[PDB]
């Protein structure tokens, strides 16, 4: 499913993301936007380390979910990577929350640093009723 901007903003708000570990909803929106264009079925294979990024937040199989094909990988979110390809993003949100409960927080995603950090992210939630 490819979410419409405001549709997604309310979806994430209902899932408890607004301000989770100090991260505003607009930051999460900016993240999903740059990671997958709000597409829950987005995948990216990394030939170098044989891992794959899954879903709306492009969560990596080396550490966060199990796909059975990433050498020596772990499953910190205790989910099949398939759960990160569902139209319903509840599991993806639970996993993204797990990801930010680590040392770097939202900085865990390089894309956030490149296109969201120290930039205007309010635009992502404007007019969404959140
Ligand atoms: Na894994």
């Amino acid at each position: 499913k490819v979410f419409e901007r405001c549709e997604l903003a309310r979806t994430l708000k209902r899932l408890g993301m607004d301000g989770y570990r100090g991260i505003s909803l607009a930051n999460w929106m900016c993240l999903a936007k740059w990671e997958s264009g709000y597409n829950t079925r987005a995948t990216n294979y990394n030939a170098g380390d044989r891992s794959t990024d899954y879903g709306i937040f492009q969560i990596n199989s080396r550490y966060w979910c199990n796909d059975g094909k990433t050498p020596g990988a772990v499953n910190a979110c205790h989910l099949s990577c398939s759960a990160l390809l569902q139209d319903n993003i509840a599991d993806a949100v639970a996993c993204a929350k797990r990801v930010v409960r680590n040392p770097q927080g939202i900085r865990a995603w390089v894309a956030w640093r490149n296109r969201c950090q120290n930039r205007d992210v309010r635009q992502y939630v404007q007019g969404c009723g959140v």
